[PDB]
């Protein structure tokens, strides 16, 4: 159970973007069913009154909390992975226009899911925007959460992979465009039940062994990361 509070950009926070530049869902509470027009940007999917201008090159920094601001950001049970999608804002993200730039799942290394280190970096993850053609275009962070993914949602409503998505409207403005954005997928429609890394079970399948589910990032992105870049507190 979590939600974005707002954006920073090259690590100034842009201010409070709830219904404002995010098409934010009334409460934090799971999308679970795959085949819903809910998995494209959640449960209120409409334009919001504002765009955050950014160019490509600069860092573009989600930060996510459960009940208030910088606080658990997401109950420690809720072990999965993190990606971050875009796609042209005149698609309102229907069709297939959703381009991966970021897949985060499991760190052998540091032996943590994407979502651990999302609390530790005090809900906050980026990504580097990239060298597409200016213009308006819709970002979707996707955080699944697997801790009753052992089953299906669509064999059993009560259980089932969790999907906290939230959809930034952004407006790049300075870019050469020397990266054009390739096709997409379409949301809802890439995840099916059969789809690796939506059921699996973190219990008693190692973590070492967990696949996320496609597509590939695009070669075109600029990375990204789960890390604090910015002190909410200091404000
Ligand atoms: O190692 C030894 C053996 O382990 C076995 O594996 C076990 C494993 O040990 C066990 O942990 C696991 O059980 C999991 C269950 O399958 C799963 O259903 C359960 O889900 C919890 C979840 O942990 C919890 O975070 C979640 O809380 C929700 C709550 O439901 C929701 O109502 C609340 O909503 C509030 C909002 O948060 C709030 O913002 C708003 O204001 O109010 C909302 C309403 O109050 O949100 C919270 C989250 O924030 O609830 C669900 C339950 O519904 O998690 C269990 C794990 O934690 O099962 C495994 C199998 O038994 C191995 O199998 C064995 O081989 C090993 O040897
Ligand atoms: C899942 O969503 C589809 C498409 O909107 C809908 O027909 C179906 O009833 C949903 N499943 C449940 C259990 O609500
Ligand atoms: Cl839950
Ligand atoms: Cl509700
Ligand atoms: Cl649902
Ligand atoms: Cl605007
Ligand atoms: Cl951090
Ligand atoms: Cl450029
Ligand atoms: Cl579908
Ligand atoms: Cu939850």
């Amino acid at each position: 159970h979590t939600l974005v509070w707002g954006v920073w950009v090259n690590g100034v926070d842009q201010g409070d973007g709830r219904n404002i530049y995010i098409r934010s869902p009334p409460n934090n509470n799971p999308v679970k069913n795959l085949t819903s027009p809910d998995m494209t940007c959640n449960v209120d999917n409409r334009v919001v009154p504002k765009s955050v201008p950014v160019n490509a090159g600069d860092t573009l920094t989600f930060e996510w909390y459960h009940n208030t601001r910088d606080d658990d950001i997401i109950a420690s049970s809720h072990h999965g992975p993190i990606a971050v999608y875009i796609a042209p804002a005149a698609s309102n993200g229907q069709g297939n226009v959703w381009v991966k730039l970021f897949e985060d799942a499991y760190n052998v290394t540091n032996s943590t899911w994407a979502v651990d280190r999302l609390i530790t970096a005090h809900g906050q993850h980026s990504v580097v925007v990239p060298h597409v053609a200016p213009g308006d275009y819709l970002f979707r962070a996707e955080i699944i959460a697997l801790h009753e993914a052992d089953s299906l949602y669509s064999q059993n409503p009560i259980r089932g992979a969790q999907f906290y998505i939230s959809c930034a409207q952004i407006t790049i403005n300075s870019s050469d465009d020397s990266t054009p954005l390739p096709a997409g997928v379409p949301f809802p429609g890439a995840y099916t039940d059969s789809t690796p890394g939506i059921q699996f079970n973190i219990y008693t399948t190692p973590a070492t062994s967990y696949v996320a589910p496609p597509p590939s990032v695009w070669s075109g992105a600029l990375g990204g990361s789960i890390a604090q870049v910015g002190d909410a507190s200091l404000e």
